[PDB]
């Protein structure tokens, strides 16, 4: 079969991307029904971003200060509000290309597709993970702010992420579509720090199962181990602690491959303690943590 | 900014994917204007695939033997022909969602986006490279045959690849949209072999430039070298030989980073001769050859 990092098809979301301008500042928005969602920092200059009072900046703006452009065609703004760190611009027109959608706050370790945009135009799509420290490792130039992350199930799009900023360290922070940040981040240009980025253990195990399925299994060993003792090793290598929840989520992959979860944990232990020794697994010389168990099943 | 493997937005191509059935056999097709393009092996059983005479199999089939389904809606087949290894089914209806398009035969080392499908339904999109031996390393289950590869420029889609088969070794072969195979492959279930898979040198250099731009440059050395002497080292590590064409293509990246192409070739030489020594470049522990110079510019 083979094994690739794979985004959801982006066409349903392409139809919702718009440009929003307010002063010089232009960025991407999401047009769903008769509402445009965008980062509230569209109302800031570069000067304001050091110490913005978002109340007082927004109080200067009326409905006509916002220029929403959908391809060639401008929308009329008949209502604005701020919910947390998102701006909700009410427009005259319902989007004809609105898919079935929900807004979801995802958990760290979950994956999603990102459509990266510039002036309301999609340019690229990729699959990523929400890191344990609530950052993402993305591609976001200037003009990409308000680029969005999603999952697709049936023909329901679940919107989980809006891009707001690059932190001084070059990693990325953003909100849900209710405008709450993931992590402790704020929409201001100060020195903000993420915690230690750990590896998502359950995703690693999932990927090892994907490897076995595809015929890569040099890493399978004789040993087994315990949950308890696995976690001591996990602590030392900055792996997330594995729980019984995690074990249960791997059960289908366990069933398909004939390998018990603790036997796979023992394989991993030895890769942590000895390294990969120059060899590769599914064409990679590192342990990949950016596929959930669900993603491996979907693909397999 | 950051740096990801990034597919083109797939929405323009989603609108062209259909199911084609002929006997039991079902696979994906591409509906452009009033023509459906699909792999000619849709007319084969599993038995036929050992030694198919495609003339004689097709001669048994009339127009009504082909069941083209577009979502819920069936098309009427008013003409069939075989061009090389593709079947061209003429239909009654022009596709309303036909984008501006061309068919292009790409060269080895060029990249494209793939939309992987099942029964005329897109499920996933990823970026890949045509390898020097004309194979691709893909994700293709049963039912994915006639999944398509493309590039997008402006709003022109350039269709360059149709998936036909998995070779015994688990790599993938397919055609252009004129039905000529890339490589020496045939659409039959025999033991077929690809040549030695070499690394695409110019793509590696492009990626090193991407690394420099993003602030990863531990690998930059004091040395320089010659084209001639670089290639001797390239030969030993199964890298493609670098030409003056290649040097010229890197000139914009050279201009932006302030590093001459031969100085970068010298960096690479030392990574080949010494390895990466456990360190990473743009989060990778191997040298990536799946971004062209154009891709790095597009993204940067």
């Amino acid at each position: 079969s083979g094994f690739r990092k794979m985004a959801f098809p982006s066409g349903k979301v392409e139809g919702c991307m718009v440009q929003v301008t307010c002063g010089t500042t232009t960025l991407n928005g999401l047009w769903l029904d008769d509402v445009v969602y965008c980062p509230r920092h569209v109302i800031c200059t570069s000067e304001d971003m050091l110490n913005p009072n978002y109340e007082d900046l927004l109080i200067r703006k009326s409905n006509h200060n916002f220029l929403v452009q959908a391809g060639n065609v401008q929308l009329r703004v008949i209502g604005h509000s701020m919910q947390n760190c998102v701006l909700k611009l009410k427009v005259d027109t319902a989007n004809p290309k609105t898919p079935k959608y929900k807004f979801v706050r995802i958990q760290p370790g979950q994956t999603f597709s990102v459509l990266a945009c510039y002036n309301g135009s999609p340019s690229g799509v990729y699959q990523c993970a929400m890191r344990p420290n609530f950052t993402i490792k993305g591609s976001f130039l200037n003009g990409s702010c308000g680029s969005v992350g999603f999952n697709i199930d049936y023909d329901c799009v679940s919107f989980c992420y809006m891009h707001h900023m690059e932190l001084p360290t070059g990693v990325h922070a953003g909100t849900d579509l209710e405008g709450n940040f993931y992590g402790p981040f704020v929409d201001r240009q100060t020195a903000q720090a993420a915690g230690t980025d750990t590896t998502i253990t359950v995703n690693v195990l999932a990927w090892l199962y994907a490897a076995v399925i595809n015929g890569d299994r040099w890493f399978l060993n004789r040993f087994t181990t315990t949950l308890n003792d696995f976690n001591l090793v996990a602590m030392k290598y900055n792996y997330e602690p594995l729980t019984q929840d995690h074990v249960d989520i791997l059960g289908p992959l366990s069933a398909q491959t004939g390998i018990a979860v603790l036997d796979m944990c023992a394989s991993l232990k030895e890769l942590l303690q000895n390294g990969m020794n120059g060899r590769t697994i599914l064409g990679s010389a590192l342990l990949e943590d950016e596929f959930t168990p669900f993603d491996v099943v979907r693909q397999c």
